[PDB]
């Protein structure tokens, strides 16, 4: 009777009584609950927590009737609850899983490519890379038999990709720089005449310049047209300041105005000529800037002069106590991004923005308000370049390190492991591929060319190839280099041969890939030399950590890929060696914590014409 006049909020049940009076009971599950006047319920706030929070707070939206979860944010995948009502809210809860296109097998990498997970917060979260033996952009991979990252033919990958998709100009000889000076499609490395001037480039005194007459004023055997000091003798053509004018014929080799003899750092540009300790050697080239030492002797080759050098490095990261910005905690790269003097590794706020590391969506880039206006768990300020060194995550070999972005051995320290008088034949390094390929030429004393970038966790991989048939001795690479008495080395001999110096101790070098660690109590010299050559332990010198029990040696003219894995925090070390696309050797997991990181470098011991091609190092915690 009285319920005909719809007096109860729509959705509510209207009870009508015999005397025309009525009562409002229900409220449409989703509304407050007076009966007649009924308002919207907030299933979200002040009730449960049934939407997935991205480490933020605002994930549940409230609607007029009912409620609505927000779809899992970027980097996540899952359901998206929708409900009208109050009992629909306690039951049903949003579940988001962290994406992983590799382990999810949802990527689109070539059948001969690898899906490589780049880390949860990485931009992007993954990439495709062609496997050893192949080359391309990752969506398309072709044959790469010399393992230099360039394939044998152009691929449909050609015009929409920068590298790795154009025909290798020396299909059988590693030349990952692909330098082809005369542009005749035959690359320099395998070109009989690199300038097409008709003078075969072994007899050409200007390999990379046209000059058929071979005009050579001074007979330093570097023709006039390419000679940077055409009138003075200078076969090495060294040009410190790289201005076309060679050191030889220059009164200022480093172009800092301060003339050579006056210059207290003649090889290093320094106009203020500061000489704190007054030893005649300027700060920018003093390996002991606070301590007197004109001679600058550095017997363990760690770039710290003997007078400074006390070797006391209590956390084995290779930086001695008085020079380690985290004296007690291992940090070989000494990364200190906010420059406050307190090393990242022992610093709770790496960018000094107020928000500590373990709660910061841009750990390296100052941003106290944590703008993440797209909900990807990463601050929009460090959107594509987590370390803000202007090189983006995908192209960054150390995405969480503003001091490394590219593999670059262009500047390297030459570490002689057995120096003497004559009979001292030093290695000879040629640089190509802007520092990503080195060739050792001579039959030399043991030696390393160590690069300067420093690492903790690291992956180091290179192509190994001996472009000659003379000899059967050692090559390889060092890692964790700290001093010439402290480093991990991987070396590989072709034919087992006992070293030709009985003294100090006999050394039997077997064939196969070797993993050694060096803790030498004498430093560079005969004892260490033999110890390096010797397959096995040598007290106070070298400890072999693993050696391919099959003793397989390397073959001539044969491309190998090495891959180093090193995680000093735990001491994990793993060495892969590929022959073409097939794993030929694998150290399995190894454990050694002698050194908590350090530098990378390339190692030779009495083997000439050794090609270390297409080198890549990456930070694998960084
Ligand atoms: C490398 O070896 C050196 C010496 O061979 C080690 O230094 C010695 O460590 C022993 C512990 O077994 C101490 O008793 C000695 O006092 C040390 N010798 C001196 C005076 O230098 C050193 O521990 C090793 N370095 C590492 C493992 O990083
Ligand atoms: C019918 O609806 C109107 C709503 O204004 C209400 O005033 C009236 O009391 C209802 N029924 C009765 C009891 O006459
Ligand atoms: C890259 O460009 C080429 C141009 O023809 C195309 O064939 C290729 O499929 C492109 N890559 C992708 C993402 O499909
Ligand atoms: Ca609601
Ligand atoms: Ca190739
Ligand atoms: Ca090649
Ligand atoms: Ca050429
Ligand atoms: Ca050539
Ligand atoms: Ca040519
Ligand atoms: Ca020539
Ligand atoms: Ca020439
Ligand atoms: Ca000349
Ligand atoms: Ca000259
Ligand atoms: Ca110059
Ligand atoms: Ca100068
Ligand atoms: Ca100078
Ligand atoms: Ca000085
Ligand atoms: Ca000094
Ligand atoms: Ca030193
Ligand atoms: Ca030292
Ligand atoms: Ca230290
Ligand atoms: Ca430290
Ligand atoms: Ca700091
Ligand atoms: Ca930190
Ligand atoms: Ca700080
Ligand atoms: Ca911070
Ligand atoms: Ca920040
Ligand atoms: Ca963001
Ligand atoms: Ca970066
Ligand atoms: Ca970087
Ligand atoms: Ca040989
Ligand atoms: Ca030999
Ligand atoms: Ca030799």
């Amino acid at each position: 009777d009285g319920c005909l006049s719809n007096p109860c909020f729509p959705g509510a049940q209207c009870s009508s009584f015999p005397d025309g009076s009525w009562s409002c009971g229900f409220c449409p599950v989703g509304f407050l609950g007076n009966g007649t006047h009924c308002e919207d319920l907030d299933e979200c706030a002040l009730v449960p927590d049934i939407c997935f929070s991205t480490s933020k707070v605002p994930r549940c939206v409230n609607t007029q009737p009912g409620f609505h979860c927000l779809p899992c944010p970027p980097r996540y995948r899952g359901n998206q609850p929708v409900g009208v009502g109050l009992e629909a809210a306690k039951t049903e809860k949003q579940v988001c899983e962290p994406e992983n296109p590799c382990k999810d097998k949802t990527h689109n990498c070539h059948k001969h490519a690898e899906c490589i997970y780049l880390g949860h917060f990485s931009d992007p979260m993954y990439k495709c890379e062609c496997q050893t033996g192949y080359a391309g952009d990752g969506l398309i991979c072709g044959e790469d038999s010399d393992l230099d990252g360039w394939p044998s033919l152009n691929l449909v990958c050609a015009t929409n990709a920068t590298y790795h998709c154009i025909k290798d100009n020396c299909p059988h000889l590693p030349n990952s720089g692909q330098e082809d000076f005369d542009k005749d499609g035959i690359g320099d490395a395998c070109d009989d005449d690199d300038d097409n001037d008709g003078v075969t480039d072994e007899k050409d005194n200007c390999q990379l310049l046209f000059n058929p007459r071979q005009a050579d004023y001074d007979k330093d055997e570097v023709g006039d047209r390419c000679d940077n000091c055409p009138y003075v003798h200078n076969p090495a053509q060294i040009d410190t300041d790289n201005n076309g004018e060679g050191d030889a014929c220059s009164v200022d080799i480093d172009g800092d105005d301060v003339f050579n003899e006056r210059d207290n750092c003649p090889y290093v540009y320094n106009t203020d000529q500061r000489d704190t300790d007054g030893d005649g050697v300027g700060d920018h080239c003093d390996n002991c800037p606070l301590v007197h030492n004109p001679d600058q002797t550095d017997v363990d080759n760690d770039l710290v002069g003997d007078q400074c050098d006390n070797n006391e490095d209590i956390d084995d990261d290779g930086h001695q106590n008085n020079q380690d910005n985290c004296p007690y905690i291992s940090n070989a790269n000494q990364a200190d991004h906010d420059r406050d003097g307190q090393g990242d590794a022992c610093d709770p706020d790496d960018d000094n923005d107020g928000v500590p590391d373990d709660r910061d969506n841009c750990r390296l880039v100052f941003n106290p308000d944590q703008e993440d206006l797209d909900g990807d768990g990463r601050g929009d300020i460090c959107k594509d370049d987590f370390d803000n060194d202007n090189i983006p995550d995908i192209d960054d070999v150390c995405p969480e390190n503003n001091a490394i972005s590219e593999t670059d051995f262009r500047n390297f320290q030459m570490v002689p492991l057995d120096p003497k008088g004559t009979t001292q034949i030093d290695p000879n390094w040629v640089i190509r591929h802007q520092g990503k390929e080195l060739v050792q030429t001579a039959n030399s004393d043991p030696g390393i060319a160590v690069g300067f970038d420093e690492f903790g966790s690291v992956d180091f991989s290179g192509t190994f190839y001996v472009n000659t048939d003379r000899d059967d001795d050692y090559a390889g690479f060092v890692f964790g280099y700290q001093s010439s008495s402290r480093f991990y080395v991987v070396m590989w001999k072709q034919v087992t041969q006992t070293y030709w110096e009985d003294q100090p101790t006999r050394a039997y070098g077997y064939s196969g890939v070797s993993l050694k660690v060096v803790n030498s109590t004498t430093g560079t010299g005969e004892h260490l030399r033999n110890a390096l050559w010797h397959t096995g332990n040598t007290p106070g010198q070298v400890r072999t950590l693993w050696h391919d029990p099959r003793n397989i040696g390397w073959k001539d003219y044969t491309a190998y890929r090495w891959h180093l894995t090193h995680r000093p925090k735990t001491g994990y070390i793993r060495v892969l060696v590929h022959e073409g696309k097939q794993v030929m050797a694998d150290s399995g997991p190894i454990y050694d914590q002698t050194y908590a990181g350090g530098r990378l470098g390339l190692f030779v011991f009495s083997q000439e014409m050794v090609y270390f091609s297409d080198l890549k190092y990456e930070c694998r915690d960084i």
